[PDB]
């Protein structure tokens, strides 16, 4: 269906926000997969943008007027007088108080809405934000190291042109507030795969399938730890296929959240690159307008080398598995390598679990019209 044109979203501070001492999130990671893809060559083949910081009118297309007040309000310096406020909006803990906070959720959330307006306009084929895929911040309330829902927000653009929008999440995370804002709607999907059990956010069970108006427009697909390529590839594709053709949406947003690769810090998948960037793959051969958002990832030699490797996929571009030399190098170590192994890990997802959950799925997409 031709190769694509493709926009990609970056803001060159993006990687000085820091989180926190301890805390794993590193934004960090988006600034070395930035230099990573300039050092193969990719801006050749694609057009960059800086994105506008989002302002607080356009948060509010989503968020309430009383959480975005406090975003933009509160600094470390002080915290002390908002402690009943930091509560009320689920501040202070998993989503810290940092240095420039509100300015990051304005360039995440740029990156996305961006990408939706260049994709409305028909500028593109697909656009990329790999500082986007917050999928865990609510109306009026953080989550999750998330705290403006840039997917959300991104998502009602696409909506202002498209009737039927699909959501996609191979985060090992449930995308719990992009399906909590569209749940009983139709005129979003939401399909998540993710970890399930025992597992923040604690949410996407199978049985969670939308209500209303939205009922069956929320898909869930629960798995254990230890997915492996073969496994994840053999439901991903089936699933999407099923979904496009009873769904037919005439626009898609990808999160491809990072830590459901192997040896995530914080993920128990058994992913590779190439695993998980055929997702990447399957979707853009709908040749739909695409949204290509980030998310989780925490060994972020591995987030650098996903996201690399996801982008030279939109761009059909084949890359060399020899790395080439960047400002990051020495973290690429032992190998130097683009591409990853699996681990010896178990894998908890027998092929009839894994049928047995897509044959469910598939009764429940048979209630579409
Ligand atoms: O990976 C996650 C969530 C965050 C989410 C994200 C993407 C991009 C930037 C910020 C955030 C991706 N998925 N986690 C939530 C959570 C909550 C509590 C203990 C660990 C974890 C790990
Ligand atoms: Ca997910
Ligand atoms: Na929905
Ligand atoms: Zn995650």
């Amino acid at each position: 269906g031709g190769k694509k044109k493709v926009c990609y979203y970056y803001d060159g501070d993006i990687g000085n926000y820091y989180y926190g001492q301890g805390h794993p999130m590193k934004p960090h990671r988006i600034r070395m997969t930035h230099n990573l893809l300039l050092n193969y060559g990719l801006y050749r083949k694609m057009e960059i943008y800086r994105p506008h910081k989002a302002t607080a009118e356009e948060m509010t297309k989503y968020h309430s007027d009383e959480y975005i007040k406090f975003l933009r309000s509160i600094r470390p310096d002080n915290m002390s007088e908002y402690s009943k406020q930091m509560q009320r909006f689920n501040v202070g803990e998993d989503c810290p108080v940092f240095d420039g906070l509100f300015e990051f959720c304005q360039l995440s959330t740029g990156g996305s809405v961006a990408g939706a307006v260049k994709l409305n306009r028909q500028q593109t084929d697909m656009a990329v934000n790999w500082a986007g895929g917050l999928h865990h911040a609510k109306k009026s309330e953080a989550s999750g190291f998330c705290y403006v829902n840039d997917i959300v927000l991104a998502i009602l653009e696409l909506l202002k042109y498209h009737q039927r929008v699909l959501y996609i999440d191979i985060d090992i995370h449930h995308g719990d507030g992009v399906e909590e804002a569209f749940y009983t709607t139709d005129r979003v999907m939401t399909v998540s795969f993710h970890k399930y059990g025992e597992y923040f956010p604690g949410t996407g069970d199978l049985r969670d399938i939308g209500a209303g108006k939205g009922k069956y427009y929320a898909v869930n697909f629960p798995m254990r730890d230890g997915i492996d390529d073969e496994s994840y590839g053999q439901i991903f594709k089936p699933i999407i296929s099923k979904v496009m053709e009873m769904y037919q949406p005439s626009a898609v947003v990808l999160q491809c959240g990072a830590d459901s690769l192997s040896g995530d810090r914080l993920g128990c998948f058994n992913l590779t690159v190439k695993g998980h960037a055929k997702c990447v793959e399957v979707v853009k051969t709908f040749n739909l307008p695409l949204l290509m958002l980030g998310g989780g990832g925490y060994t972020i030699r591995n987030v650098a080398r996903c996201w690399t490797y996801e982008t030279a996929v939109a761009l059909d571009c084949e890359i060399p598995n020899e790395l080439p030399y960047n400002d990051y190098f020495e973290y690429f170590g032992p190998d130097f390598k683009l591409h990853i192994s699996p681990s010896n890990m178990t894998n908890q997802n027998t092929p009839e679990y894994m049928e047995k959950i897509k044959q469910r799925l598939f009764e429940n997409l048979r209630m579409l019209p």
